[PDB]
């Protein structure tokens, strides 16, 4: 059984925890409790391979972000999450990518760009803009909703498929 | 490092998930999303011993309870949870204990009786009544609030201390 | 290398130990020493797979049967043995199956029904009667002689082949 | 948990198997079935240490002795067994010790000399004669009966205590 | 058995390989063959603890230094080596420390400053100057000669003792 | 990942260490420092299989040869090395083969005969003479130079290919 260590990063409130909990526990967390550092483990079959996902759900609030770098350092692949109704969270992605490069000491780290909250209509980040950012990084862009489950499995399983290309 | 497998059982809505999430993630879940079967892992030091807790959070809703027995079978100790404002959940404890005895094939299984929601004032189960039930089973009774954290560490760590007496 | 944990159960004197010793050590035990709980381990190739058999030989005498359930609980597949010259041992099978279901908490446990001592002529259980019992359980019936080796490998290897269908 | 690999060697018929079976299974084998190569495993507490004994019961009959050296090579300590009513088996000990030295490539191998069948009265090897042989090898001499259990635990546990001095 | 991963870094020609080979193989390498990336493993008892040292001997020549950072990243403690007859190698230490901080993402990494070639008399780095540098980093300074063995065990074992304080 | 334990034996000065260091570290050791007992480990892909080579470089000088047999005992395959400009080292091979047979207690041990220093012209052992010796042992003969790298990978990888035929 193969183990994949995935790390979910991005600004406070973008839905990192809700995405992870939807994937692992199959329900939507409606309330907002800021995360420090939480981990989840689940055995799943992905493309015919039985494997063990260890998912680290990290803090996006600056106040709660103590030692986040020590956690990010352990990851094999990163979901870089912004919310499509939060322009600042999209602009912040650059800084999370720089932190990832820093903690892995590599310019070649498996990553997927995720635009979450796609069930909401106050979109300020258009798909094409995010596609362009992801293209500049050489990674896929996927839209998700932790509320409806749209794209959730695809985002996480795509990250595993990116780690496998590394 | 020693591993302890703990299983949290009890009627729907009594606060099994909220207790587990408060212990592992240090926040209170205010909303009610019924659980199927979720697991959590955390390394903690308990009485000077570094150990790994694997906590299984089980379904209390009959509808979601498919295969709960297959999960309970793996446990080394059980938190049997009722809510102090839910007389039926207290009366139900007998049936959870019988299920535990069934799946472990033993009359001697480490267990703690937990009266949760002790922050609420619509108490219908008095402390002495629960103490008496626990005494009949030869186990401790502890009151908790997942909301205020009262008793939460004590309940889980007491269960580890009971497993160590086995 | 795959490990299969096999458990041999059945009434006192039916030949559980003699079957196990013939398989593992290639000789026939002529004397009768009642078993408490013995274990055997052997690496064998079964259908091209190298694997490790752990065989638990259990007590059939009521007097020696203390804690048999604790041993049966660990098994992945069960040989349920009666002797073809012992009608009572055949009638007892029902009770061993019920115990297996109890300790595994499943109605779907890999099992093979074994009619031992087929080298003897005081047959009181006819093949068709045992075939019918096994059919009702959804399992194979195989006749063996620990004395001549007839059916011995087939019985144990069939049990492995049943575990593989589970 | 510490593992000790013990090997039992000596002439055909001296009681190697009966000693091993008495230790592991707590009964006396009255019949004589010559051994090829059999192994037994048991967890036991010896002087407060929980450990795993792997006991190899070897062939003493020349006819069955094919590849015995390949088995002896793996052992950490050896019980060198003769029978007190079989002078030839005592005279043969020299050759088993030479084989042990050969397969371990050492003149310093943990060993115990065992005079078995001490329940029988046709003694042709007197205690003092065996004590002298053991003294020349720098090892203990212990008398045993697989039939009455006299000395059986002492012989095997003494061998573990000799391995611990190595 | 505890494993310590040690990494030896410093300018080309300062004696990293000679130090490591003297420790592990007990001879002095007189010739100069520039290293790419070599590893050594040895079980040793240090202060009563049996442990496994994995020592990574890295390139100091810029030409051979491809991917050195990927190797340094794995280390638990670093020997930062300069030669006492090579002022430039001492001035270079700052840059190796910065690289270590970079690859470990920490300002608190176990390290020892080593002034090698102390058997030579063309000293251009005085002890006090190196002591001052080490003091500024909060680490020990030790002088060594790979040729005479002076200080060699002390340097490596001191690094283990620093890792144990971390 | 498969592990192969290789042991390099032969007379003092024939180039055992130089061969091993050329394979593992890709440089030529020009000086002569007699070996006691050194070990090297490297992960390599051989015929599409990722594996771990553990190479034991042994003493050829009689003075340094204490306990060489204890080291040789652990090996899965042996490189038996002589130098093509050292007739005595070739005549000595017989004795190393006898020692190998002794420590492995087998007449069937994976081995390759290696004629090293083939870059030198003072040849006193002709290829055909060594081919004949190897033929009598049922093993390959390969010529090497640790100085030029000729045959070095072939010798070690051939030994792995011989172990795989065992
Ligand atoms: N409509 C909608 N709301 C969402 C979605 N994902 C998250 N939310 C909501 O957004 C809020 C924040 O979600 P959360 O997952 O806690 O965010 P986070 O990124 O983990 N925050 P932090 O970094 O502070 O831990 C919650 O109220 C949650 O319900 C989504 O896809 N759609
Ligand atoms: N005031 C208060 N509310 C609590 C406490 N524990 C849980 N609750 C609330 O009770 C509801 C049910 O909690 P939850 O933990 O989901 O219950 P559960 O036992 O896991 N239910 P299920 O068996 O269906 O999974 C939630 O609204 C939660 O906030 C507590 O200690 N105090
Ligand atoms: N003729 C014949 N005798 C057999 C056969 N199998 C066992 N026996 C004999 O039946 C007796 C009991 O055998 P044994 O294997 O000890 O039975 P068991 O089922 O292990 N008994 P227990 O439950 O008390 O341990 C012995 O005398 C043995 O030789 C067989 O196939 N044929
Ligand atoms: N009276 C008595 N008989 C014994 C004792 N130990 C063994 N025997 C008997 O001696 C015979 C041979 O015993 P066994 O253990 O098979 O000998 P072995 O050394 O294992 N023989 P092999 O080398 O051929 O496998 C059996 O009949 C057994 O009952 C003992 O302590 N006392
Ligand atoms: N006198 C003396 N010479 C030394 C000492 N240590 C190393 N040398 C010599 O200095 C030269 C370089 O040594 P080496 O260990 O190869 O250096 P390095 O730091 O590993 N070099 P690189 O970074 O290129 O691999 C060799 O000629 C070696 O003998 C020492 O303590 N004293
Ligand atoms: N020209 C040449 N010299 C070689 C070759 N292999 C080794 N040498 C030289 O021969 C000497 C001895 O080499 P070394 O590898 O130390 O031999 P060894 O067999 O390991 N000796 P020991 O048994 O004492 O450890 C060194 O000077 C080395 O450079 C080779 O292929 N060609
Ligand atoms: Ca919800
Ligand atoms: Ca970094
Ligand atoms: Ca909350
Ligand atoms: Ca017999
Ligand atoms: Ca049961
Ligand atoms: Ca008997
Ligand atoms: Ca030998
Ligand atoms: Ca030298
Ligand atoms: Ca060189
Ligand atoms: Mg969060
Ligand atoms: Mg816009
Ligand atoms: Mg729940
Ligand atoms: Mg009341
Ligand atoms: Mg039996
Ligand atoms: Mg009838
Ligand atoms: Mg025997
Ligand atoms: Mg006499
Ligand atoms: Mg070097
Ligand atoms: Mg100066
Ligand atoms: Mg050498
Ligand atoms: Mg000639």
């Amino acid at each position: 059984m193969t183990e994949y260590k995935l790390v979910v990063v991005g600004a406070g409130g973008v839905g990192k925890s809700a995405l992870t909990i939807q994937l692992i526990q199959n329900h939507f967390v409606d309330e907002y409790d800021p995360t420090i550092e939480d981990s989840y483990r689940k055995q799943v079959v992905i493309d015919g391979e039985t494997c063990l996902l260890d998912i680290l759900d990290t803090a996006g609030q600056e106040e709660y972000s103590a030692m986040r770098d020590e956690y990010m350092r352990t990851g094999e692949g990163f979901l870089c999450v912004f919310a499509i109704n939060n322009t600042k969270s999209f602009e912040d992605i650059h800084q999370y990518r720089e932190q990832i490069k820093r903690v892995k000491d590599s310019d070649d780290v498996p990553m997927v760009l995720v635009g979450n909250k796609c069930d909401l209509a106050a979109r300020t980040v258009e798909s094409r803009q995010a596609q362009d950012l992801a293209r500049s990084y050489g990674i896929p862009y996927i839209e998700t909703s932790a509320k409806t489950r749209q794209g959730v499995e695809d985002a996480f399983y795509t990250l595993v498929r990116e780690i496998r290309q590394h």
